[PDB]
């Protein structure tokens, strides 16, 4: 029983975090085999953030300009190259703690764990979702760049996010581990801002199923809706459209609770139109959209 | 920017988790130096949960009745003893991954990280608070007993909680690592239930400070209250009394925001009496009480 924002255990990633210094800029890197990955803006100056040409900036660097430290051990840099918005620093030692890993790119609406680090040292772990507008609502301070987001499946770490910047509304943007930004953001100084966002409908439905499995039932009703009629309501309240694939993905949770997806959609319509009338669902007075169907199945009992 | 329920990185504890089997019962244990700690109810049967005498049950066990597995490695048990509600299994190998550690007992209102484990294998990490009634609102399924709660300060893991049971309302109870239960609960079958709970006032105030530091200010006002007048309102809404020591503990956050504690108490009084009128604070429509002042300082910027 219970339902929490639960991250993956972080030990496999902790053993990969290093400190990268270039000039007077320090940030975090990810050490896998004999390569350290970090944001390329580590090579920038304050006089460079206006209109940087990173190809120029990197040609003017040598391996000796990069100081890499793993705990109390200095790693010797023997090669450097750019890949999109990340830097690859080849080092003379393979990381003995390298887990089985993959570099994946995630979709908006999917979740992952973030290991927030400062000066190469892990500080905390929390769960994040990629928003529809390709930002994340993280918790990061100055020094956190190069912190990573990941999921773990059996023994394998799938890295999906490296942190690069904070936008003016306080939300965060970054890249996959190939250095390609999520969303229409760049690693330079501009007036860039998060675009309009939407609520992740399939996740809200998953979380209503989690609530039923955990004994909250007050929002259920005897009505069922059609998919087209539900999607008219979704549009009005700035929810994403629900697809048949979403309905299919919710199949296991529907079977376990015996509540058809379009039955639960009729509950969600009533919550959107009427509010909660002073009640809560899984300790929240808002509809929560940062749990995927997978997250719910992973955490919740499977009985029925 | 941002504010998340953030756990401590879990790697130091992951390396301590083992599987303990006795008969057909499997649960988790904590392997530190050459001792494995686990709930003593691992030695129980279904015909024993009524009125167990654990001293009798343990006298009838031998070391060979305990199977301990660390990953794919079986640990040989060479001694067993009871300490209050935990069992200490002496093994023939010290854990090479033992961190610096302490066994601490926490106070109601304090927070800690939980590493949820199944079959000796870590599954997820989340943040928990000890409620005033000595329960925790965790996320645990069958098989999770023996999972631990902890905080980390510099290199040192302070273990404070071992999981033993789920109460009828879905909340959880357990012991410190000396085997002494938090609250009026026992590791046998009774009608025991969580007692009445209260909201942790100093934590709500800390979280309002976190909100101000993160730019939410709509709930602020020009009024200040007295401590006695605030505590009359606290009583009415089932909040704990605020003490001068609480005011002192909030000193750093008050100085950083320039908002006196009794000024912020006047905001909290208005929120309690009027609600939020459709607005949110740090993405919540409820007043959140599971962040301590320390948690806020640890996570939030320190500027001002
Ligand atoms: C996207 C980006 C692009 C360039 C930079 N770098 C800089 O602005 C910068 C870097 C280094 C310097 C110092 N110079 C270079 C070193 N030395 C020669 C002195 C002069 C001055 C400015 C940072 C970022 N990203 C940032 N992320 C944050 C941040 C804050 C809070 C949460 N998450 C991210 C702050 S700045
Ligand atoms: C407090 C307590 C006391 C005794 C027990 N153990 C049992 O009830 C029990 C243990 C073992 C058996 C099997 N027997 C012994 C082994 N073998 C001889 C077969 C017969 C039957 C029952 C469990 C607990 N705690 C439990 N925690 C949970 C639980 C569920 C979800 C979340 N957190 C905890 C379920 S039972």
């Amino acid at each position: 029983s219970g339902f929490r924002k639960m991250a993956f255990p972080s030990g496999k990633v902790e053993g990969c975090m290093v400190q990268v210094t270039c000039g007077t800029t320090t940030l975090n890197g990810l050490w896998l085999d004999d390569v350290v990955y970090c944001p390329r803006h580590v090579i920038c100056t304050s006089e460079d953030m206006l209109n940087p040409n990173y190809e120029d900036l990197l040609i003017r660097k040598s391996n000796h300009n990069f100081l890499v430290q793993a705990g109390n051990v200095q790693l010797r840099v023997i090669g450097h190259s750019m890949q999109n918005c990340v830097l690859k620093l080849k080092v003379d030692t393979a990381n003995p703690k390298t887990p089985k890993y993959k570099f994946v790119r995630i979709q908006p609406g999917q979740t992952f764990s973030v290991l927030a680090c400062y000066n190469g040292s892990p500080s905390g772990v929390y769960q994040c979702a990629m928003r529809p507008n390709f930002t994340i609502k993280g918790s990061f301070l100055n020094g956190s760049c190069g912190s990573v987001g990941f999921n773990i499946d059996y023994d394998c770490v799938s890295f999906c996010y490296m942190h690069h910047m904070e936008l003016p509304t306080g939300v965060h943007a970054g890249t996959d581990l190939e250095g390609n930004f999520y969303g229409p953001f760049v690693d330079r100084q501009t007036a860039q801002a998060a675009g309009t966002d939407t609520t992740i409908t399939v996740n809200v439905l998953a979380w209503l199923y989690a609530a039923v499995i955990n004994g909250d039932r007050w929002f259920l009703n005897r009505f069922t809706t059609t998919l087209n009629d539900f999607n008219l309501v979704a549009m009005k309240y700035n929810y994403e459209p629900l697809t048949q694939d979403h309905v299919d993905i919710l199949g296991p949770l529907s079977a376990q609770t015996g509540i058809a997806v379009l039955d639960m959609c009729a509950s969600l319509k009533e919550l959107l139109q009427n509010g909660m009338n002073g009640r809560t669902i899984l300790g929240s007075a808002l509809l929560e959209d940062e749990f995927t169907p997978f997250d719910v199945v992973r955490q919740c009992s499977g009985v029925t």
